[PDB]
């Protein structure tokens, strides 16, 4: 549960958030897979409830209706096409599983649904599945709401309901006999993992037994006796009752301190500076390596939800997201996952975005096309941060300095700081308000590097800056601070 599965070499996971089954076929086969990428993180493949207050929000897909291949994405034919043509070109791909709830208790019964199931959440009946009142834990909650009034009490947590979501009685063996078929018919379909959506609201053991009725991972593309990656979302910023340490044994769970923690660093907030950042990973109170799956966002805190609050960086702010996500992806902690979005229009009222709400680009609900621009940009308003260059290519150094250990760091005491992995790369920032002009020690051997956030390394060349380093593996770095990204990386496959 806690090796991701993923092609020898590819490091990284990205969150194709929203998008449709044929158009992450074609990303793997024509980017994807060249480009090095390890995965893909789709979003809830099973049948959803129809929201039409607000407009097709992009949440309507964490309300359940039943467990058939039919969304918004596509039908059970495009997703198995998907997962195929996927693992062929060497990307993974992993389900966001929803099973701790099922749709709203307060939506109408119906067939308001994606694919056009019945069901009565005031009874409790969801016929598609099936499942009925027996199957939920409104008698084993005690708020007088019904609903999780405090999380320092974690029965309420686990055993009330999150936002007005019916809550399965996942003790049951029914329920979890309900939940590993659906996920079996996924992994028999090829699927090599699943984050498990709220995992926090439901207990450690109830997803164990769960987890234990999963079949190994196809053999037309993993070894016999695989196990299914499960990574856990738990939000434990430190200091509240329940914590991700309890959920260690089912795999590997979300590092959510991660995101929060460099942000305000990045960013300079509450007196934090980058030279702080010297015993990143488990010296700042991290989980451990190998237990965790670190971000610089997620769907949830990019657009205010969850946990993190303004100090994220999105893609909204370009720049700086784009140093956090370097340095990340520089730092041999955790598995990393890098997130893909969709441009909405924000509209703040006292602080908060009113339009968080807002799903995919679309076209009267349906969504759109993910269109691909000569300069390898998206349209249709497809954000594609896994596009833009400084990204991709760090996402490739973490493939080249894998296993590497953390070197060479080096900092001016402020906002400037430097770090390689072993002998095959090393990255320089400089986030302070004046000229970066230094000579250090890359721990690289000789030679003439390409900067790859800057520019690539093309044929015998570079399309960017430069970097000749000595035989003592000194070089000189000059980075003004206001540089368009205040960043160098250079690594050994970057070598002229
Ligand atoms: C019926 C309802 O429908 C809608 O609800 C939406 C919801 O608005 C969407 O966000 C989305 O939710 C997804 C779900 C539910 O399926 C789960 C995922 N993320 C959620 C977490 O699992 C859940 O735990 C919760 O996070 C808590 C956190 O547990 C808690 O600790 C706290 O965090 C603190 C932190 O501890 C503290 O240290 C720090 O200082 O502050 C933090 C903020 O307080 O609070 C968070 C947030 O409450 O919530 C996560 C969102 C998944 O990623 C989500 O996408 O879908 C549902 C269903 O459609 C409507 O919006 C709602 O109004 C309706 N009633
Ligand atoms: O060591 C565990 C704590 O680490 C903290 O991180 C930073 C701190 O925020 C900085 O101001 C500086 O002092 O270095 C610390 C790490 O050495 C973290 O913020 C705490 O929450 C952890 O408990
Ligand atoms: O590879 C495509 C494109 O990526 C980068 O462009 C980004 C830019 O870096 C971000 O700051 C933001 O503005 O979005 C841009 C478009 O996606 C490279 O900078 C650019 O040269 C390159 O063509
Ligand atoms: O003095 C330091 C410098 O020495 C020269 O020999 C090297 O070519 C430079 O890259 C190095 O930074
Ligand atoms: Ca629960
Ligand atoms: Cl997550």
């Amino acid at each position: 549960q806690y090796a991701p599965q993923t092609q020898s070499g590819r490091t990284s996971i990205v969150h194709l958030f929203e998008w449709r089954w044929v158009d992450i076929a074609l990303e793997c086969e024509r980017y994807l897979g060249p480009k090095g990428f390890g995965g893909v993180q789709v979003s809830p493949p099973n049948e959803n409830v129809v929201v039409t207050n607000p407009s097709r929000p992009w949440w309507e897909r964490y309300q359940p209706v039943s467990y058939k291949l039919c969304t918004r994405s596509g039908n059970e034919n495009e997703f198995r096409d998907m997962v195929t043509r996927c693992n062929n070109v060497g990307v993974r791909i992993y389900v966001d599983a929803v099973i701790n709830h099922m749709c709203g208790s307060g939506a109408a019964a119906g067939t308001g649904t994606t694919c056009g199931s019945y069901c009565n959440p005031g009874s409790r009946e969801f016929p598609a599945v099936p499942y009925s009142a027996w199957d939920f834990n409104d008698g084993k909650c005690k708020t007088a709401s019904g609903g999780i009034e405090s999380y320092n009490d974690p029965y309420q947590v686990r055993d009330c309901q999150l936002v007005g979501l019916l809550d399965l009685a996942l003790e049951k063996d029914y329920v979890r006999s309900m939940i590993a078929d659906y996920l079996n018919k996924l992994i028999d379909i090829g699927v090599a993992g699943f984050r498990i959506d709220a995992s926090k609201h439901m207990w450690p053991g109830d997803i164990k037994a769960v987890l234990d009725k999963l079949h190994n991972l196809n053999t037309n593309w993993f070894p016999a006796g695989s196990r299914p990656f499960i990574f856990q979302e738990v939000i434990d910023l430190g200091g509240e009752a329940i914590s991700s340490s309890e959920y260690f044994g089912n795999g590997r769970v979300t590092e959510f301190k991660y995101g929060a923690k460099l942000g305000t660093v990045v960013r300079k907030w509450s007196g934090e500076k980058m030279s702080y950042l010297k015993n990143w990973g488990e010296g700042w109170g991290f989980m451990p390596s190998d237990r965790a799956l670190v971000f610089v966002d997620n769907h949830d805190n990019q657009r205010g939800h969850g946990a993190g609050g303004s100090s994220i960086l999105t893609f909204w702010d370009a720049r700086l997201y784009k140093v956090a996500v370097g340095f990340m992806l520089a730092h041999p902690y955790g598995f990393t996952r890098v997130m893909s979005s969709y441009r909405w229009a924000r509209n703040f009222v006292n602080g908060e975005d009113v339009n968080d709400w807002i799903g995919p680009p679309n076209n009267n609900g349906v969504i759109k096309e993910v269109t691909i621009n000569a300069d390898t940009t998206c349209g249709n308003d497809w954000v594609c941060e896994h596009r833009w260059r400084e990204i991709r290519n760090m996402v490739w150094f973490r493939n080249v300095v894998d296993g590497q250990p953390f070197a060479n760091w080096w900092d001016n005491g402020s906002n400037q700081v430097a770090f390689g992995r072993g002998n095959r790369g090393f990255i320089v920032f400089n986030n302070d308000d004046w000229q970066l002009s230094s000579t250090l020690q890359t721990g690289l051997p000789g030679g003439t590097y390409c900067n790859v956030i800057s520019g690539d390394k093309v044929g015998n060349s570079c399309t960017g800056i430069k970097v000749y380093v000595s035989s003592d593996g000194t070089a000189q770095f000059s980075i003004s601070n206001s540089a368009q990204d205040p960043f160098i990386a250079i690594h050994a496959e970057s070598k002229l």
